[PDB]
């Protein structure tokens, strides 16, 4: 049973990191992609399996470490700066940040973070992941759009440099089929159908079947063309000419300023944010995932935080020998080149919207916001709606909308960097202002603790 | 009893007008309801799309004889006369598929043997008009008490799946006509209709059509939900299938540059070949003498046909009233099979094609107007059906609006009707429970009274019933579809006792 549990784990460590690095490639110019990703994920958990004091998490890229790539990449576009080099300064930031926390007694602010902040973090990264999805659905569409004819002779080694003809429909249509062939797994799996034992088991494996029918599909299309996930033939870098293997402190191609080393602190504390808020929701781990992180950002490496797992590790001494044999599976899942060059970015892509869109299910601010459209008559059993009136939790609701603008609106801002501040900047809101407006009950009855 | 031999002539005609015809003003003003426009707005191209396609169908197969026009304007009639005089006003009268492999066996029959095919038409219409004389006069109507759940749902079942297996098929179709390639020809002539592959054709039509299915199945549970006002509920999921026509023909109204094959409809109210026939055909010939010999051969094929018209129409006449519906206002089996095959035979004298009633338009016509919430009851009259027939007679003129609709969106219009059609099925539902485990099983009769292997082995038993009309329908003896499930009549009544036991026949087949 352990060889059977150590193939599921697999799996699902798998697809988010095929997944998440494409992504991190389309967002740095493939200068920080999948086997970046892969080959830090492996390493770290070997680490983490061998050292860790809970082996129940794992560790593994997640969506607000993509968002703040992505807002450190816009930055260092924009004041011209070397990106990679910028993240080494802010591991080494994070290196001496988490040493003074071990100097200190600890993180006492643990029982600050309530289930507003949570609901509020989780609902923002579940709103970024299908907003991207559409924005990436809408440039392929813009990239290569309907058009009466198209050159027939356009050159494509690079990248197609002219439209073509099935490209965007053939996307929308494998992004579509991926998706809902997640959905209808994941249906299939709480139905009345079949053997509950295989039912199980095939609910279980929903994210891979999707992505194994629709690669599929992509595959026995001969003639058109779908943009394929970029990885390299062994342990290479993915852009050898951006970056070697180990990335020096000084500097790639122009040496890295004085001021910026120095400045390097105010980004790195929102990586020590980003990572205690989502290991939160899922201090001896955290120095290790910290510390790792750091570490890893010398060589060009993803930081990763701390997630849980089901109960089939559980079932697998026993959970560290699983956790170490899927990170060396997963160090040799970048050994299957052919069969991962020829999964589309498509495919991909459902696969993240998907994320997302189950991601939204186990969320009580969702569950009210679904609550504003039934009317009064419809609403469930819970305790807030029989302890609290429709009108304050709906003003409730109301605020906590208006702060997931609020951070939307900063998000789309240049100055994007700021976005761990003004959501930890929720905790002064919910501590002191809301209970102006709000009376007691109802603010323990509504972000109630469980 | 609604099926009962009387020994008075006509007695069964004239009982279905005395215990319908009291109904006419609430028949009339039961339709003032905005649940009966979306019906209206729904059967109008689940009516008239078929007619479109068959038209082309029977004008492609025959010399242009019979085309687009003519079996237009006959539905038109046929559906005005059979709402306004009609016993069961929900049924949809129209063109089927049997009907088309008739008509073109005939062609080729006149073909070979040099006779005139539409002077035959005209004596095999003649002779339909004297069998549904003779028939309703000898009240032969209450044959239809020997057709139980059986032979019902068999049928229903049958027509339901070769309905999503022919919308698929043109999908397919669609596919092959304009494939997947690296390169494209860029000056393609377009004026009968596209001569080469066309790039963004077949992935436009798979994503229409799987839209257009998506919005009718999420408008359908939105019905049902608890989102929203009840009564705004209500209206925007009555509303669901016009919806997502409108959406769907709007997104491929905002795509400009990508050809997609719209619903085309002829130009004026004028014959298909006016060299061949006029509007009035003469039954002493058109151009050479028509023989004696055939006024009088042509009653075995009229036999054909009204053994044909007579099974489909009386089975959907029996499906769509079936007291699980909640139907109140009484039907009528001698009445409607009169006016059917009596309009046929008439309409045949103007060359018009004879039609039947459709189980599938019929259903979905009745499940457009059934108020839900475990039904209620249902909103049954005859201003829906007549102005289906009245929007399908003046669809000639309707051009701009009708130009506009692409197939694709229509396809997936149909398989929602065949998948909402598959509801209410008992053979369906066991055909389900044939996966679940006998701990899911529901709290129905067949279930407690019988032991789950004899289930079992009955819904096997109709499978292999099905597997074998879906081979007569696949082989070219497919006119004897009828004739075999009539044989599905004696094998409930004489080979299923011995092999089952009496309580499970009475369990598993009801009323
Ligand atoms: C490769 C497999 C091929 C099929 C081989 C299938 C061969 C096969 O063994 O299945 C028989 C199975 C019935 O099994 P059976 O009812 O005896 O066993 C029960 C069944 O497993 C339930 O799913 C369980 O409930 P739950 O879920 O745990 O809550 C229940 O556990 P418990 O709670 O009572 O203790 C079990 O007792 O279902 C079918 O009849 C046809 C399924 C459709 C067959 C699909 C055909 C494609
Ligand atoms: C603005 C606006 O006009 O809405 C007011 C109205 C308030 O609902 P309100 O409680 O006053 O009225 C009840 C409501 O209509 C229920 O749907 C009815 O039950 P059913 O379902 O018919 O059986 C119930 O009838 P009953 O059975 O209890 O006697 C009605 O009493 O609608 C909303 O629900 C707000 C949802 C936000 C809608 C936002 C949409 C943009
Ligand atoms: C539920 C998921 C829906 C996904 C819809 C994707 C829309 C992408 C629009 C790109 C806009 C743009 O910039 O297009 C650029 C080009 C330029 O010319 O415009 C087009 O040629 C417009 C093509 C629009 C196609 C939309 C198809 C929608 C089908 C919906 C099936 C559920
Ligand atoms: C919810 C609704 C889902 C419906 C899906 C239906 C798919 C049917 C596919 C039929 C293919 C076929 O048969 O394609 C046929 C053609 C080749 O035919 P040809 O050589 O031109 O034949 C000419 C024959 N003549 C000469 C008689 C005219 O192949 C292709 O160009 C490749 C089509 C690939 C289809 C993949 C589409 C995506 C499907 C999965 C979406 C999730
Ligand atoms: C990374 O690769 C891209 C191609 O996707 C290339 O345009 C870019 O110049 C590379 N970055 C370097 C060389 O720094
Ligand atoms: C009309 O009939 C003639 C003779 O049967 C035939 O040749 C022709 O194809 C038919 N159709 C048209 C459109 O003329
Ligand atoms: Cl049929």
């Amino acid at each position: 049973q352990v060889l059977a549990a150590v193939i599921f784990i697999y799996f699902a460590a798998l697809s988010p990191a095929i997944t998440f690095g494409g992504l991190l490639g389309e967002k740095t110019r493939n200068q920080m992609g999948v086997s970046e990703l892969l080959i830090s994920t492996a390493v770290q958990g070997i680490l983490f399996a061998l050292l860790g004091a809970q082996p129940l998490l794992v560790v593994g890229f997640s969506g607000p470490l993509l968002v703040f790539e992505e807002a450190f990449f816009s930055f260092c576009e924009t004041n011209g700066l070397e990106y990679i080099v910028g993240r080494v300064w802010i591991g080494f930031w994070l290196i001496l940040l988490v040493v003074l926390v071990v100097a200190f007694e600890g993180s006492f602010l643990v029982r600050f973070i309530s289930r507003y902040t949570q609901e509020i973090f989780s609902f923002l990264i579940s709103l970024i992941f299908i907003y991207e999805t559409f924005s990436k659905l809408i440039k392929i569409f813009q990239d290569h759009p309907l058009q009466k004819t198209y050159n027939y002779n356009v050159l494509m080694v690079p990248k197609p440099q002219g439209p073509l003809p099935n490209t965007a429909l053939l996307s929308l249509v494998l992004m579509a089929g991926t998706f809902f062939f997640a959905m209808m797994l994941r249906k299939f799996k709480n139905s009345s159908y079949f053997p509950g034992k295989l039912r199980r088991v095939i609910g279980d494996f929903g994210v891979p079947i999707s992505i194994l029918i629709m690669v599929l599909v992509d595959f026995f299309i001969q003639d058109t063309y779908t943009q394929k996930l970029s990885v390299p033939d062994g342990f290479k870098v993915s852009n050898s000419s951006a970056r070697g293997w180990v990335i020096h402190p000084l500097g790639l191609r122009s040496e890295f300023p004085i001021w910026m080393m120095f400045a390097s602190a105010l980004p790195a504390l929102l990586v020590f944010i980003l990572i205690f808020l989502e290991s939160q929701i899922t201090h001896l781990d955290l120095l290790l995932v910290v510390g790792m992180g750091g570490v890893a950002a010398l060589f060009g490496m993803p930081w990763l935080s701390a997630t849980t797992v089901r109960s089939v590790t559980h079932a697998n001494k026993e959970q560290r020998i699983s956790g170490l044999l899927v990170a060396v599976l997963v160090g040799l899942s970048i050994l299957m080149e052919p069969i991962l060059s020829r999964i589309p970015l498509a495919v991909l892509f459902g696969i993240f919207l998907y994320m997302g869109v189950t991601s939204l299910s186990g969320i009580q601010l969702f569950d009210r916001i679904l609550l504003l459209f039934k009317p009064p008559k419809y609403h469930p059993d819970v305790p807030y709606v029989k302890r609290v009136k429709t009108w304050r939790m709906h003003l409730f609701t109301g605020i906590q909308i208006i702060c997931l603008a609020v951070l939307w609106v900063v998000k789309s801002t240049p100055a994007s960097l700021a976005l761990p501040f003004v959501l930890i900047l929720t905790v002064p809101l919910r501590r002191v202002l809301l209970p102006l407006i709000f009376r007691n009950v109802e603010l323990q009855c509504l972000d109630a603790d469980d």
